[PDB]
């Protein structure tokens, strides 16, 4: 497959890109962000692959940055991946409670920290996370940059080139659409929403994931 | 998901496995088992080796005697069921090119390899033949003249597809030559079926040569 991706998208924020060869198909691409701090370093959620994974803690240390964390939006794997190498790098790796249990449930490895509430921050009130509940998985948290202004919806949110909800296979489709109206009572003043998989966009798309949420949920 | 398998003809199967894919959704690949008698030929096995364990159960509980599988490229896929069917010494046949292109890349190769771009399998019950490049450069289809069915694999792409599908190894400005290399061979067609989505007429060729040669601008 061609290789990670990193573009900045704001002051201190970048876009990481990985993608998949899905036969059949074509090229499947999955996101998630660098977020800058001085010369602090977070990541939000790792690359698909533990090699592309090492791709980006190459481009932070290439560029004289300390990766001080990370954190995965679920368990599953587009967003994980990168935990067994940030662990052996002795990089502290973080989770939701529950989707540090899922992955050990599942005997998958589990991030060296988490936190319990449905909000915490990271990098000391530069990463807002907040669970909204269950959509995509049951599991699913979204992150607030509040300096950028850019909410990153993993998988929970939909990019607006997308006709369906993607994996469903362990999503709660009737809770989906409530768990974006959550995220919408925050009142974020939302500028750019980052998702997934697919193009960034603005607030609409919180919009549109709410209406393939309730065409699916019929 | 687990192996679905259907009847699309007296004597000829449709399997189609499934993956998924996380941020997409759920996607489908097809094969074939064809029937002489109780004797039973694989066209092309599912991507996984724990449905193709499936598929192997699935002919054996109905006391078919699996010959032999084709498989049509040396992709990921289609391949490594050629690993288990080896394993219980079930012929595995690919062309020659296949063969050596699975061998370089040190993935299981075939038992068994022809090497004209013309082969016929089972006693006139399965043909093969290389067009040329497209989807990817060793890139075969098996014509059923019992059925008239044409199994072009990845190498055609369905009537709803709107792309190509994986691009990766494909020869785009060779492509719609290779097509045109089957419909010269004057097959009466009935059905085409391809590696991903649903089966259709003789028209999904056409249709596969105008995604072709748009790609190719
Ligand atoms: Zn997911
Ligand atoms: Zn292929």
């Amino acid at each position: 497959h061609k290789p990670l991706e990193v573009i900045k998208i704001e002051d201190g924020v970048y876009l990481h890109t990985s993608f998949k060869n899905i036969e059949g198909y074509g090229l499947v691409d999955s996101n998630g962000l660098v977020v800058l701090d001085n010369n602090q370093a977070y990541i939000i959620d790792t690359p698909w692959s533990e090699e592309d994974t090492k791709l980006l803690l190459s481009w932070a240390t290439d560029r004289g940055y300390q990766v001080m964390a990370s954190i995965s939006t679920h368990s599953h794997e587009d967003r994980t991946a990168g935990i067994k190498l940030l662990n052996s790098k002795s990089i502290p790796t973080y989770t939701s409670e529950l989707t540090k249990k899922l992955l050990a449930r599942e005997g998958k490895p589990v991030p060296t920290h988490y936190f319990k509430d449905d909000e915490f921050t990271l990098g000391n009130g530069l990463i807002e996370l907040y669970y909204p509940g269950a959509g995509h998985t049951e599991d699913n948290i979204v992150a607030w940059l509040p300096k950028s202004k850019i909410l990153f919806g993993g998988c929970l949110v939909r990019s607006h080139e997308a006709e369906g909800l993607g994996y469903v296979g362990d999503a709660s489709i009737s809770s989906w659409a409530d768990s974006i109206k959550n995220i919408v009572s925050k009142k974020y003043p939302i500028q750019m929403v980052v998702p997934g998989h697919g193009k960034v966009g603005s607030s609409d798309i919180l919009d549109h994931t709410i209406d393939l949420a309730e065409s699916a949920s019929n």
